[PDB]
Formats: structure tokens, C-alpha cells, sequence
């Protein structure tokens, strides 16, 4: 609630997030849940109408970032990121769940799951952030 | 070659996201691929340093490795997984992505990529595994 | 969890000379996933200043845990395609534990996650890996 | 030159009991980066049917190559933040070479890439790693 408000503010600061219609669905002790709204510009392969792998990477990076932000009180730079692609993401809205896995004095690690509308896992990933 | 450059442009322009990125092919040959994209305000992550979103750099790492593999296969290829290192903040400006195939197997390939800004500064690098299929 | 899972994984673990050198064993095996243990030895050391366990050993643990967690589902050990490992804390001299878990299980590929713990239950490393099912 | 570099890297390599157990040596060291070798042993084996070298060994090589490529620039070995390794080919029984080189070198962080080769020069694995300049 406090955490949800704080996360929303962070999310709305970024023009890319806004272009993605990104929102906060949940925030608290279990990390963060994000949503984005689908548009035709997201499409990678026109024949399968698949959402671009980089959009999914965005969601992994965002989920981990703002999940760390719940602990720091501010958004954090990404050092590096890994993303696994599991299923093709057909046209529709997406959810990214983000949890902090390690929180040190200067670095944090977060994990993320990206889910489709039926709750199928389409991608997962992890990232290292800088605490500054 | 011009045939390589030809083929790659065609692949690049299939994708609506590529086109929204103003993505173009700068070079294509035995040396791999070089891509460009055109900056726009919607790319911005932190409004105060005007940095290009990390997901955009990842897109570029993914695209460069994809289309570099595609030069060898003749068709675009699905990404299995990807890694990206962020080295410098990318301030507003067009970006270049260089992709090369590192391993070309019978069913998979891995490519490495570098993302450069307008002064040729390295801003990000990465690798990815692709499914031939 | 299972005794059949425990017997199966235990057989898989003991097939490897490197696992045996590491004194690797199966602590837990079942539906949730797998837990492995290794026995510390002086040869594992990276830095003699801090007597730290080499990061290559921590990565070996991430790959093993993921492999055997996949293996509980396929019925056989699996080749690794790639892996990522994150290092959080120095693993000082002491036995280590690795928890493995299957994240996605397709007909042809599987992804697993791991956590490497010290004897006090502090997380020293974590990671993920892609495996091929053939 | 590539003599002070060799001797410096050699000192770093031999400081580790795990490196010594692996029979690790420095083959090349200079401005372009580092080349390491290890000696094969039966204990290295993963699959006894294939007689494949364990992937943990190949990952140790990615990490070592990168660390010592950075160390040639800092003057000291460096801790690893994280690592990725890609496995391309089975490493059958035999000695292995690892080439390491720095990709980005910053105030506080450095990134390095590695290639693991068999005795015929086939690429067995590759990967990258992030290091902390400090400890």
C-alpha cells in the first residue's frame, strides 16, 4: 500500500515504462508484481505475432529493479541481466514477478518470472543491481 | 556482401518493434552484422540522466546475435536465452550493435554482441543462444 | 521426499569421479527438487589468505544441483547447455549444500535453479542452467 | 613486457591449491590478455561412458582466464561477481587451454571473456564474467 504507492511513482517516472502502459499490481514483503499493456509495436515475428524477446528482458530487468527499490527506497542501476525464454508470448498483457534473492551493502540480486494471461510462464531471469 | 545486407534488411523489417526502433542494417558479411537504431524519447529510463532503457540494449544484443546467425542460416532464429552486461550509461543518441557467431552447431548457435554509442563508446555487451530449427 | 528418488539420484551422483572426489552425496530428493552435499578439502582453496573455496567449485554445485533435479524427472542425467552463477559471499572452509529445482520442463529443454549454502545456512552463491533432454 | 606479465600471472596461478591440483600453468601473458593451460586427470571426469571433463572444470577455466586477464591490468587477482558459461562441445580426456581477455575495464568493475580449447583447437566452451576491482 505504502510500497505499492512508492513503486507506482518509480514506474511512472520512465517514458519507456509509460509507453508500455506498465503498472504495479502488487508490492510488499514478497517482492513486486508488475503488468504491462500489449500493443502491435511489441511484435517480433509477424507470423506468430510473438512479443519481442527484448520486451521480456525489459520485464525481467524492471521486476528485479523495482523489487530492489522496495528495499532501498529508490530505483537502482542494472549491472547485468540474464533471461531464459520458455514459451512464445502471443498477443496479450504480461505480468512480471520480482523477488530479491540477495541484498548486500552495495549490490543486490533479484529473480523474476514473466507470465502470460493464463498464468503460463513465458520467461524467467535474474539481474545484479548497484546500490547507490 | 550486398546479398547479405539485402537478406538482413528484409528480416529486420518484418518486425514491428524493429521498425518502431528505426532499426537498420549498416553492414553484413563474413564478419557478422552491424545494426543501427534511431533514438526517440520513449526509450528513456531515468528521466534525469536521460539514459536509454536497459531493455533496449538487451533488444540490441538479442537482435545483433539473431541476425548474425540468420546470415549463416538464411532465416531468423528463436532466442533460447540471453545475457547482457551494462558498461556505460547510454545518453540520448542513436546506437550501433555488432553481432558475430561464436559457435555454429547443427541445431544451436551462440552469438556475441557489442552495443556502441555515437562516439564508438562501448555501453553494453552480451551473448545469446539460438535455436536453429 | 522419495526413497526411489533418493536411490536414483544417489546412483547418478556416484557415477562421476569428480563428484566422488568432492565427496558429493544426496541429502534430499523428491518432488520439490534435490539437495546435495560436498565434503570440504584443502585442494578446494582459491585464496590461501582467506582460505576461500574456489568459485569453480560453487559453479560445479550449481550445475550438479540443476542436473540432478532435472534427472529426477527424466530418469537420467542431462547435458548442460549453459549456466549462470552469482557469487554472494565467500565460502570459507566448510562443507557446502546445494538445493536444485526445475523451473521449466519442456519436451526437449529444461531450466533449473540452484542455491549453494554453507553449514550455517547462509547463501554463498545461486544460479541457473539450461539442460537438453534427448 | 610479456615476461613481467608471465611471471606475475604465474605467481598468481600457483598461489591456489585448486589451480595446482589442476596443474594450471600460464602459457601466454601480455597486452592482448592471457592463455592458461591445465593438466588432465581421471578425477576430472563427469560421464564415465563418454569420459567427458566435468562442466565445473570448464567453468573454473572461464573464471580463471578472466580473473588473470584482469589481474594483468590491476596487478592483483580479483573476486568474481558472476559468471556465464556456454558449453559447445564435449571435452574428452586431454589437456585444455583457456584464453582470457578484458572487454571493459572501469574504475570499480571489469568484464572479461574466455574461450576454452581442446588440444586440437576446437572450442569446447566460452563465457564471460564480471569482476570487482578491490576485494
Amino acid at each position: 500500500s505504502t510500497a505499492l504507492e512508492m513503486a507506482s511513482r518509480f514506474v511512472n517516472r520512465s517514458p519507456f515504462n509509460r509507453w508500455l502502459g506498465m503498472s504495479v499490481l502488487e508490492a510488499g514483503e514478497q517482492g513486486i508484481v508488475l503488468g504491462i499493456k500489449w500493443r502491435e509495436e511489441l511484435i517480433s515475428s509477424p507470423e506468430i505475432r510473438s512479443t519481442h524477446g527484448g520486451i521480456l528482458a525489459t520485464l525481467v530487468d524492471a521486476a528485479g529493479d523495482y523489487a530492489v527499490a522496495l528495499k532501498t527506497g529508490h530505483p537502482v542501476p542494472t549491472m547485468d541481466m540474464h533471461v531464459d525464454y520458455h514459451r512464445v508470448a502471443t498477443p496479450g498483457d504480461l505480468r512480471a514477478e520480482g523477488q530479491v534473492i540477495h541484498f548486500g551493502k552495495r549490490f543486490a540480486t533479484a529473480h523474476a518470472r514473466v507470465l502470460d494471461m493464463d498464468g503460463n510462464l513465458v520467461a524467467s531471469g535474474r539481474a545484479l543491481y548497484l546500490i547507490r
